[PDB]
């Protein structure tokens, strides 16, 4: 699909049994999802964007739908305010930006 | 031109006769650029990101060319880790996510 800018780029994604609503963000290298308590094990992690660092622990080789396209990679889990999916997993969907 | 993600999708831009580096930048509603000299008049705002907020200078009707296309719209300057191109001036180039 393509997707226009006007409004978030918000879409549904399907993590760890769960569905939710998450941002295709080309600006994040990372994945950083909000606070879940998914299982396995993880390491510390501290990621920084504008108003400084948030801690999010680190889960590998997670399995996640984007928009009916699945991926598996990197995931971070942490206080932020918003889903959001990075590059990690936008190129293995084929995300572009195109203008 | 169509961009992949496996990089950061950083380009050149031209803002007040200088040119510089700047992230395209989905997950951004603003454009948010690191501290720098423009002309004009100037309200103070507060954006916040994943790690809190921060206090930048908003111009407004700001003349920027990225990456060969012009867009005339609102800039933030502040203290942002990275000059982040948002949905503001994405949308007046044409840019779209196409998967
Ligand atoms: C600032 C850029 C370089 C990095 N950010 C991704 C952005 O897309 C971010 C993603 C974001 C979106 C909404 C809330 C918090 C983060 N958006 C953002 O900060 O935009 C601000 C400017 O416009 C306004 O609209 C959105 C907030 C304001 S981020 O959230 O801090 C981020 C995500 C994954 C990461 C990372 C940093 O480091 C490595 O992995």
């Amino acid at each position: 699909p393509q997707i226009t800018l006007w409004k978030r780029p918000l879409v549904t994604i399907k993590i760890g049994g769960q569905l939710k609503e998450a941002l295709l963000d080309t600006g994040a290298d990372d994945t950083v999802l909000e606070e879940m308590n998914l299982p396995g094990r993880w390491k510390p992690k501290m990621i920084g964007g504008i108003g400084g660092f948030i801690k999010v622990r680190q889960y590998d080789q997670i399995l996640i739908e984007i928009c009916g396209h699945k991926a598996i990679g990197t995931v971070l889990v942490g206080p932020t305010p918003v889903n959001i999916i990075g590059r990690n997993l936008l190129t293995q969907i084929g995300c572009t930006l195109n203008f």
